[PDB]
């Protein structure tokens, strides 16, 4: 593996950045935290920058391509990623070859602009089995891991498939009455995204 994790002084303003994107974005959802737990507030124990020379390379060629296909524009985002994958993705970088057929959009990766959306899906699917150790969605003592990743989003498809739609690049999930509440963002290929910050944290007892 070529990647290293650099800790981040609570001090610094690149952590105080990452820590205040991450609490303020938390949101109450429909399901009464039935999948990622009941809360309104973290315990941010954590933040590491993730850096990996081939990854990066991996990421920026990619958004160069993207760029001279949407009139000279990545339309990057910072976003929200959960899964079971955490730990494979820091070091081996996204892979779309085990994304989920099931899913409202198709066998891609989902990203979130909301940590607390990012959050449900940690312990997998509307937060599966929950905790390893306590079969809790909603434990308040198991450390949970969030990544805040650079998204190449490209000519975005809206929408309430395998790949992109003909000339885009992702997939911009949007609020329906009788479909999403919040925005999620799908993207069909791993080098379109770059873990740059691991949270480690714990959901909060109100
Ligand atoms: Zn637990």
């Amino acid at each position: 593996s070529g990647t290293i994790l650099i800790d981040l002084s609570p001090d610094d303003k690149e952590f105080q950045s990452v820590e205040e994107e991450m609490q303020s974005t938390v949101r109450e959802h429909r399901d009464g935290g039935h999948a990622g737990g009941i809360f309104n507030r973290y315990n941010i124990l954590k933040i590491q920058k993730v850096c990996n020379k081939k990854l990066w390379e991996r990421y920026t060629h990619r958004r160069k391509e993207v760029s001279e296909e949407n009139h000279n524009h990545a339309n990057e985002r910072m976003l929200f990623h959960g899964s079971p994958f955490v730990n494979a993705i820091i070091h081996k970088g996204f892979d779309e070859r085990h994304a989920y057929i099931g899913g409202m959009f198709g066998a891609g990766i989902y990203f979130a602009e909301n940590s607390s959306k990012s959050n449900q899906y940690v312990y997998g699917i509307g937060g599966g089995t929950g905790c390893p150790v306590h079969k809790d969605r909603s434990c308040y003592i198991c450390h949970r891991q969030l990544l805040f990743c650079r998204v190449t989003l490209g000519k975005s498809f809206l929408q309430f498939m395998a790949h992109s739609p003909p000339g885009h690049h992702s997939v911009t999930g949007r609020p329906s009455v009788n479909g999403l509440a919040l925005a999620e963002y799908v993207i069909y290929r791993g080098e379109q995204a770059y873990p740059e910050y691991l949270i480690t944290y714990q959901i909060m007892r109100p």
